Order: C-alpha cells, then sequence, then structure tokens
C-alpha cells in the first residue's frame, strides 16, 4: 500500500429529500474535493454514482474520469438533479459491487472508501442497512459528509 | 461501524508556501472538518502544523477531537510559521497519535493522515520512513495539494 492510494466510490444523494439548491452545493462541494486529490492511474482513482428512486452511476473505476482529475473535477458539475425517492441501499450496492468486483488491475492492496455526499438530514440508512454493514465486513470504510 | 475514522491533519506551514497560501488551507481545512461527521463515537481528529519543527495544534485526546465546532473555530487561529519542511517528523507525531494516542478502544477504527500542502512537496510523503511505517502499521496516507 502506497501514499495516496485509493479507490474511492462517492455516492451523491441526489433525491427530493436533498434539494436542488443543496444538491449544487454537494457538486460543489465534490469538484473542489476532487480538484485538491491526489487522482491518478497509481494514486486515487474515483467513480462517482448518484442515487434516488434508481441509482445513476456516472462512471465506475475503469472510466477514463477515474484516473484524470480535470476530467472528473469537470464532469461532476452537471451532473443532473432527479428528485424522486431516497435509494440509499441500493446507491451503497452499486458502490459496493464498483469497489469489490471493478477495480484496476494492481489494486489489491488499495483501500476502498464510500464518501457519501448528503444534507445531513436523513442519511442514518449510510449507519444502518445491511448493504454499508456488507462494505464493512469485506474491509472498506464507509463515511457520508453532511453538506449544509 | 460508518464514520469511525481517526484522521490525523498534517498542515504544510512551511516558508517555501507562503502565508496567503497558509490561509487558504487553513479555510479548506475549515470547510472540511464542518463537513465531516466529527463526534465522540465516528470521525476523531487531530492537527499538527509543521515547517522547520513540528507545532501539536491537538491530539485525539483533546475535546477538539470529537467537537466539530471546537476542531473548525480553532484550526482559523493557527499561526502562521516560516520555515523549511519537515514532513519526516510531522509524519512521526501523526503516528505517535494515532496508533498510541486513540481514545478507547478505537483501536481497530481506521487510521488516516490527511496532509494538506500546496499541491507540492508531495514525495516525501511516499518515501520517508515514518510514512512507510504508518503504511505498514495499516494506516491510510493521503496528501491534499490545496492550492
Amino acid at each position: 500500500m502506497g501514499t495516496n492510494q485509493l479507490d474511492i466510490c462517492f455516492l451523491i444523494d441526489s433525491s427530493g429529500s436533498i434539494g436542488i439548491q443543496n444538491f449544487r452545493l454537494v457538486k460543489q462541494f465534490l469538484h473542489t474535493f476532487l480538484m485538491v486529490l491526489p487522482i491518478g492511474p497509481e494514486e486515487v482513482n474515483n467513480a462517482v454514482v448518484t442515487y434516488s428512486t434508481d441509482v445513476h452511476l456516472q462512471w465506475d473505476l475503469q472510466s477514463p474520469n477515474a484516473v484524470d482529475k480535470q476530467l472528473a473535477a469537470h464532469a461532476v458539475l452537471d451532473m443532473p438533479y432527479k428528485k424522486g425517492s431516497t435509494n440509499t441501499s441500493d446507491g451503497l450496492k452499486a458502490c459496493k459491487q464498483i469497489l469489490f468486483t471493478g477495480s484496476r488491475p494492481g489494486r489489491e492492496h488499495v483501500p476502498k472508501l464510500v464518501i457519501g455526499m448528503t444534507d445531513g438530514e436523513s442519511d442514518s440508512d449510510f449507519r444502518t442497512v445491511r448493504a454499508a454493514k456488507e462494505i464493512r465486513e469485506l474491509g472498506g470504510i464507509v463515511t457520508v459528509l453532511a453538506v449544509g
């Protein structure tokens, strides 16, 4: 395991709970976070999934966006707001599939992180649902950021 | 559990960076602290700054480690301290904090070093012994280029 090596699945609430204005803030924050991360083929790989009624893969770990900071940071700004129900558990299962079956070759020693991004209001599903515990059992690290 | 992490923030305060860029780092760190699920049962944080010498701001035993508002306000006040770049001793300090100085019993929880620099000087974070030792303890070392 090297310095600056992480596979991160960002799981971004785009649901009716959140509201466009808060969702725009999230995208702003995520853009800034991606700009400061050391993103690259041998360093941080990023995937981005938004969730509401269904899950919407933006890109997985095999995407060119996953290893190019300018591609990823530009792309996150234009993710559309979806406004439906809040299917956290399926969101988490989509990250779990990307992290544990979809990483790039040579990353077995690389930590697997879910970074949730929400309100802060009703994101208890992250601490609670079976899909979160499974990722942790696989050795994944699940954290939720509340951009408010 | 979800949200359970020990983070040692290691902030470059060297002359290399400048007071302008130092205040920017402090502002990015304030926001980053505000969004993190900091609490006694969740994310615990410690902050150390470094130039020629390492300046402990707080360890994981401090009330600032478990209180989002405490930590965020304290980071803003942190003094610029022009100097050289003692990354090795910075990382030794984070190592001591993370692996001997957690609250009970967070001995099992993920341990992270998050460095904040001016986008440059991230080579030492890869190569020095202190970094390697962290990684071999299972600690995760990631440098943010706030710049």
